């Protein structure tokens, strides 16, 4: 088997490789790179997503979000409260003002040491889930403005016509904004470009070790698990590596940089920050190999996920006895 200790894998594809996505996936998993649960894509050094970020000011972040916690430095939630509307511009120089800009630090592992003492302390505002697209349109190679949707891979696979789209989002973050410990949407994959400015923390667990993290989730954040037996789903949750290695949890960490791309593979778990001002553009994706992922994906019924109008079809084709409670939980 490849990859047995579920490490964390870093793929270098030339300029012919980078042709055909679903191609390159299917290269990366017959090296194990799935069982990590995340991988890193650095392109060809002839790639480019478009030609300079010079003209990204105007964008609007129509709800950017203050993250505010609540627990122990390495056992925590938080909630979302919505800030009034600002440019990317006007995001930019917040995010590089004294009281939001990173602090001085030696590297990353000083930097992680920093946000985990510290995060809790902060409110950080994040302009996350901005539906669009920073891909230049002439960018032919790993565009994710320009990928299949699921909702063909499920016809191609199962034969099943639905509604339904899917298109990339855009993240404007800066230090210390954090993503939550959770796998995507049905278990699906998802792809992740750093477009421009500080790096991206990522943590993540082997889709093989899941359920260990769900079971320690249960036993931290004890009053949630009783509301909802998908918990995790609600995406607000924070578990430190310190915490992690306490418990035994297996995992892996590392450090996206400006110009590389991750991929999450169905049913991996992860968490992470940004370290300063920065932007990605990520989607879900999905392959035949997810198809049973989704099939077994836990649902949050309780109504505190919402998710997008696209899930319906996935959740009513591919787990009918699920769907009724479902549905009941987006209304
Ligand atoms: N349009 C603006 C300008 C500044 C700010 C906001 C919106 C909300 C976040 C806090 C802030 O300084
Ligand atoms: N796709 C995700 C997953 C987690 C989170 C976000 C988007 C933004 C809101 C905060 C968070 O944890
Ligand atoms: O970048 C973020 O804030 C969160 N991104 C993801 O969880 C992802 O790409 O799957
Ligand atoms: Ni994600
Ligand atoms: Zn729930």
């Amino acid at each position: 088997a490849q990859n047995p200790n579920c490490n964390i894998m870093i793929f270098h594809p030339t300029k012919e490789e980078f042709n055909d996505f679903d191609k390159y996936i299917a290269y990366m998993e017959s090296q194990g790179a799935h069982r990590a649960g995340l991988a890193k894509i650095i392109p060809p050094k002839e790639w480019k997503a478009r030609e300079t970020y010079d003209n990204i000011s105007e964008i609007l972040i129509a709800t950017p979000l203050q993250q505010v916690a609540s627990g122990r430095a390495g056992v925590f939630t938080q909630y979302h409260k919505k800030k009034k509307a600002m440019t990317v511009g006007e995001y930019r120089h917040l995010a590089n003002s004294k009281k939001y800009q990173t602090p001085p630090h030696q590297n990353f592992e000083d930097l992680e040491r920093k946000y985990w003492k510290n995060r809790i302390y902060n409110s950080p505002i994040y302009g996350a889930d901005i539906s669009g697209s920073l891909f230049d349109e002439n960018t032919k190679q790993w565009n994710l403005g320009h990928l299949g949707t699921i909702q063909d891979l499920l016809e191609k696979e199962c034969g099943v016509v639905i509604e339904g789209v899917n298109t990339p989002y855009l993240y404007f973050g800066m230090w210390k904004t954090t993503f939550a410990w959770h796998t995507e949407d049905m278990d699906l994959y998802s792809i992740n470009y750093l477009h421009l400015g500080e790096p991206k923390t990522w943590y993540v667990v082997p889709p093989e070790h899941g359920q260990r993290l769900e079971r320690l989730a249960r036993e931290l954040f004890p009053g949630s698990s009783r509301g909802c037996g998908a918990f995790l789903r609600h995406k607000v949750a924070l578990i430190s590596p310190t915490v992690l290695k306490e418990n035994g949890i297996p995992f892996n960490r590392i450090t996206q940089e400006a110009g590389e791309f991750m991929v999450t593979f169905p049913y991996g778990y992860h968490a992470g920050f940004n370290h300063g001002f920065n932007c990605a553009e990520a989607i879900n994706f999905a392959t035949p190999r997810w198809i049973d992922y989704g099939k077994m994906a836990s649902q949050c019924s309780c109504g505190e996920a919402r998710v997008t109008f696209s899930m319906d079809a996935f959740v009513r084709i591919l787990q009918p006895e699920r769907y009724d409670l479902w549905k009941r939980g987006q209304d």
